[PDB]
């Protein structure tokens, strides 16, 4: 049949789910590694071993153990992030949407969850991916991996614990796709993995690491890049936390053996209670438990594989949101409300200060206070807000995506930078926190398109664009159809440095994004705190 | 007789001046110290001896032994600040400009020459003081001190050559007009002390000089501040500086009374030509021989003594002009022209940067550098010269005089801040150069009141009410006529710190005086330096 399909591990058993007026197929939670638990908890996935007659693959599988925000209960906005399913240690399956009919050998994008290696799920209504599939002809699988210390918590030299094996993971349904989505009518040579935040910097790691390059052809990344400073430790941080983790939980401290041993006989909701009291500091946008730089999946640091050019050459596509940061002061920093206009006293722009770049020195504190104040209006509570909402943004995504926008096309084959501010007209938080960290995600699965989510006519035609892009990207590696009329959207040059807006406006190209606050964060910020 | 005057050291006979369809009776090179020559080179002054008989005051005074610069010779744009008399070490006599008839006792203003403390004259055209004396009705007095080695050689601990004496060259010609002014219908207890660059500066530090507090009641600072970088040196710096200089002599160099010995013998010329020999860096807007913070004169730290209170408590009226640093950048740093535009290259805005902050370590070097560049347009060789042109202005003059004025106002009893950024329609150097250090002096002085000088009516009456300003200010302490019916130039305070702008349009308050360079320039940057 065609909602039949025989995989190299046995066969499975789709849907035929509707989407707008007509239908597609659908085959979720399809098991891809053995399930992680007891003695594999914390170890490198191993490929699920082949089943016998046929896996029912109707359903959304389970999500894996993750913190639950319960910061505003009932509130959508922060709901629509949190898990919707039952949550296992036994979590690691990937879901695919296929066009009906089922064509042969399309292109494939594979989504990649974020959450700051500490949540996120496969199975969120955002990432349901049926409208892209179907709009944009293109087979779309969605896959999972163990987050916070499940998938990363890092004792460097035991193999009971590596680290990264959250990266492993969806390397693996990496490999999954490579062997299987031909019998859904993939184009295994056409793949695109593509990710936001945490699943960006994820994106980005795979094109840095010698293990994932043959598993896919593309790369889209949305608000996150490798090099991000939450987006990895060094082993000897990645110990320590993973040292103080056994110390919260009166774990035996003396070996590897014996911690990690004394570990996996917690319950996970254990772990995960005692998970944020390992952090260095006191900080807003850093997360416990996050990918390691131990050598392996990482051949020597993120910078000299920049530098030499040692990694994955091809065409990238990437950009950010206007307010990355909005999100991560309305959590971590005083002054801000969910419900007020949050204009901030500047003694809470200070602590707002130092939370934002917790490894700084004084001297260092002072020059990003500097950076970001009009000293002829220092007491006005709005521009201090703004002035928090751009350091975080600028310090945690942007600068950093750009370090490696510019690092990467010295050396790539095609780059592509975007710039997403769209402030939706249907949106749940407040004005102040504008274009949210994350917000754009709803276009690029093209939830503007059915109308009982209430959206205006044009945040639809922008969905339909940009999944257009994103699928035309996907499929020639280049977002631009060749006849198309208007409007090219530039390549990102070495010494052009052009993008494009994405907004509701016809599109307009610009040079250099956030050059000025890049330059302090990039090069100079960084010359003063090794030499302070 | 009215043009012949016993003073307490003998008799004088003066000349009667015409001025503007007018005359006034004029004072000129009258004595005040004993010549310092011979073995009295490098010495404290010594009150002029008594003489005989009439001394014939009519013609100005020699100009004392200074550097004379060639570098656009017959241009009347740099040879306006030339000595127009010869030169010699007997070099040490004031100048009287009395109203006619004579007053009774009226209000008394001491120009102070600025120079660098390396040249200036007391005899200039532009520092005639007829005009103002004639128009304003006040007893105008113009001294001179000893400039370069002359004036400040210093080598604590011997008394031979102490240091500082260029300023008390200033501070006995401060006491003579104590003592003597009466006699011309001046009245001691309303002197103001007034100079521009060199002479601010000064100014400033009779301010500071407990020697000096009693000898003045109020004090006018045009374009210098006693805590300006290049103002003052350490004993140690003071020391090298002689020492290398008897280096470049070929002088004994193990003593100091056979250093000094060795430089008396030395015929001023040798000094002079060999000057500039003795800085510490290749740099722009630093000299030689200039004020020594010794423990005498200055009792401690300038710093200190600003947060202490330690000066005296009077009104101050001071500000700067537009473009300070725009002369010392032809005359220093690559790429500028007089004949040209001017447009920097960004190789050589960097020589510039290194040449405008010669103290700085390289991660101070770039923290001037991103704080003064538009880096979507770092080629713009406008943006980089007026770039370099508010570096070197920012940090030699303005934010100096800012720290000042903020340290000052917190103990004063009145301050009066200005920011003159008029372009005389007549001036002679290329627009690039805007609002010259050191021409505003045309307009304290009345010069657009000569006709012949070709200046516009507009012109005319900003200097005239400029001069009412600093006329009106030495007599009330107040620039202002109260229950008058022009517009009113506010009070500088130490929570909204107005000042207001010096030109031919009706008159602005404005706020903070280029605080956010300043907040650079006066906290941060110094603070950058302290750290390694
Ligand atoms: O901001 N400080 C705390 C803080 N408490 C809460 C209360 C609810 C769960 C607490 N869980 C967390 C703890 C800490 N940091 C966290 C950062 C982000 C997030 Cl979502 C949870 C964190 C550091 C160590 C203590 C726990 C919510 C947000 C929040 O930020
Ligand atoms: O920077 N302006 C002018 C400038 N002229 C020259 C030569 C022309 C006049 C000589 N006298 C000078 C010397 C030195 N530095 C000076 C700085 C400012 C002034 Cl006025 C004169 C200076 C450095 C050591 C050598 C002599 C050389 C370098 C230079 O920089
Ligand atoms: C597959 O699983 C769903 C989920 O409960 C169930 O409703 C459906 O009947 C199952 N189909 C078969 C053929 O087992
Ligand atoms: C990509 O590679 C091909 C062949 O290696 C080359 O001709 C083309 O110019 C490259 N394009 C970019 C944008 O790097
Ligand atoms: C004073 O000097 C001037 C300048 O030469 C001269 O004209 C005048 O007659 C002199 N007066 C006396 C009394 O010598
Ligand atoms: C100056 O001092 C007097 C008394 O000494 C005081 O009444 C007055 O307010 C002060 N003026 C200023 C401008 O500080
Ligand atoms: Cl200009």
């Amino acid at each position: 049949s065609e909602l039949l399909v025989n995989t190299k591990s046995g066969k499975v058993m789709g849907t035929r789910v509707p989407v707008l007026s007509s239908h597609i197929s659908a085959f979720l939670g399809i098991p891809f590694a053995e399930p992680p638990v007891g003695n594999m908890r914390f170890r490198r996935p191993e490929p699920k071993k082949p089943w016998s007659g046929v896996w029912n693959a109707s359903t959304y599988p389970n999500n894996c153990q993750q913190y639950v925000d319960e910061q505003f209960p009932g509130f959508s906005g922060s709901e629509m992030w949190n898990p919707n399913r039952e949550m296992s240690e036994d979590c690691l399956y990937l879901n695919i949407w296929v066009p009906s009919p089922r064509p042969k050998s399309t292109t494939v994008m594979v989504w990649i969850y974020g959450g700051g290696f500490y949540s996120g799920s496969s199975t969120l209504d955002v990432y349901n991916g049926k409208y892209l599939a179907y709009t944009e002809e293109v087979v779309l699988v969605s896959l999972s991996y163990r987050v916070g210390a499940f998938g990363f918590l890092a004792l460097h030299g035991s193999q009971e614990a590596p680290g990264n094996v959250g990266l492993l993971d969806q390397r693996m349904a990496l490999q999954w796709v490579h062997d299987n989505i031909q019998f859904f009518g993939g184009d295994p040579k056409t793949v695109t993995i593509f990710g936001e935040s945490a699943g960006g910097a994820s994106v980005g790691m795979h094109i840095l690491s010698p293990g994932s390059r043959d598993l896919f052809r593309r790369a889209i990344l949305q608000s996150g890049s490798p090099n991000c400073p939450w987006a990895s430790v060094s082993v000897a941080e990645g110990r320590r936390r993973a040292v103080e983790l056994g110390r919260n939980l009166n774990c035996n401290l003396n070996s590897d053996e014996e911690l990690i041993h004394c570990l996996r006989e917690k319950k996970p909701q254990e772990l995960i209670d005692v998970e944020w009291n390992v952090l260095p500091f006191d900080s807003i946008f850093r997360f416990s438990f996050v990918p390691v730089i131990d050598g392996e999946f990482f051949p020597t640091s993120l910078e000299s594989m920049l530098n030499s050019g040692n990694f994955k050459k091809t065409q990238i596509l990437l950009g950010v949101n206007k307010d990355e940061g909005s999100f991560f002061l309305l959590y971590g920093a005083p002054g801000f409300s969910k419900d007020s206009e949050s204009k901030i006293s500047r003694e809470d722009f200070m602590s707002g200060v130092k939370l934002s770049v917790p490894h700084a020195n004084d001297l260092g504190l002072d020059a990003v206070t500097l950076q970001y104040t009009d000293w002829m209006d220092d007491n006005n509570g709005i521009k201090n807000r703004d002035g928090l909402d751009d350091i975080v943004g600028d310090h945690n995504v942007i600068c950093p995506l750009m370090h490696f926008v510019n690092k990467y096309t010295k050396f790539g084959n095609g780059t592509y930078l975007y710039f997403f501010n769209h402030r939706a007209s249907n949106l749940v938080w407040p004005e102040w926190m504008g274009v949210i960290h994350g917000y754009e995600i709803e276009f690029v699965f093209g939830l503007p398109l059915v109308k009982e989510l209430n959206y205006t006519a044009e945040e639809e035609a922008l969905s339909r664009r940009i999944m257009h892009y994103w699928a035309t990207f996907a499929k020639t590696g280049n977002p631009n159809e060749p006849h198309s009329q208007e409007s090219k959207w530039p390549l990102f040059t070495t010494k052009e440095q052009k993008f494009i807006d994405l907004n509701t406006e016809p599109m307009k190209v610009h040079q250099r994004l956030r050059v000025q606050m890049c330059v302090f964060w990039n090069q100079f910020l960084p010359k003063l705190l090794n030499a302070t």
